[PDB]
């Protein structure tokens, strides 16, 4: 038996996405609704901060706010994990590591509740500058694209990722934002273990103009790439 998960992706699926984070013992939460349509590799999003001024830039809780909504190209569909692991889901946990400044934690569970993906996610971070460029709200509010780098990780029946985000600075430096991230499978079915490969992210990031509580909205294509035909 191999799993079906991936025929749960081959239409637009509600998604649902609800964070809890806390930074230096600064608390706060977001929540996130849009639509992903993994055939094209897209997801649509909107991101609220529910508790007021979010206390750390957007541009750093990207990463952490659903790679099963990657477009695996056909003659890769043995190597998406992600959607193998559906419904029942997976455990996503990173560690990013900021130069010279703090680390984030995360966990999350990504999976199914009816008929929407859900994502829900636990954040600490520790260790930040108050006067630093997180804390002090110095990042540009631009899009970020690029890589993350996928193998396999048997021993855990899942995947290990690591890529780094280079954040502009509003001094025109880069911060680098290390990311460590292993994900396991919530169910006891079969997965698929992937060969090496990496999912490349290409979005478009704004504002909605009507909305007063502090938000991010994003448009996302991702796309695995990394194995000849």
């Amino acid at each position: 038996s191999v799993s079906k998960g991936e025929k749960l992706f081959t239409g637009v699926v509600p998604i649902l996405v609800e964070l809890d984070g806390d930074v230096n013992g600064h608390k706060f939460s977001v929540s996130g609704e849009g639509e992903g349509d993994a055939t094209y590799g897209k997801m649509s999003l909107k991101f609220i901060c529910t508790t007021g001024k979010l206390p750390v830039p957007w541009p750093t809780l990207k990463t952490t706010l659903m790679q099963c909504f990657a477009r695996y190209p056909d003659h890769m569909k043995q190597h998406d994990f992600f959607k193998s692991a559906m419904p029942e889901g997976y455990v996503q946990e990173r560690t990013i590591f900021f130069k010279d400044d703090g680390n984030y934690k995360t966990r999350a569970e990504v999976k199914f509740e009816g008929d929407t993906l859900v994502n829900r996610i636990e954040l600490k971070g520790v260790d930040f500058k108050e006067d630093g460029n997180i804390l002090g709200h110095k990042l540009e509010y631009n899009a970020i694209s690029g890589n993350a780098n996928i193998t396999a990780d048997k021993q855990k029946n899942g995947i290990k990722a690591y890529f780094t985000i280079r954040h502009d600075v509003e001094d025109g430096s880069v911060l680098l934002a290390d990311h460590y991230q292993q994900n396991t499978p919530i169910g006891d079915g079969p997965v698929l273990l992937p060969d090496n490969h990496y999912l490349s992210t290409q979005s478009k990031q704004s504002k909605d103009p009507n909305e007063k509580r502090d938000h991010m909205v994003l448009l996302e294509f991702v796309t695995a790439a990394g194995i000849p035909l």
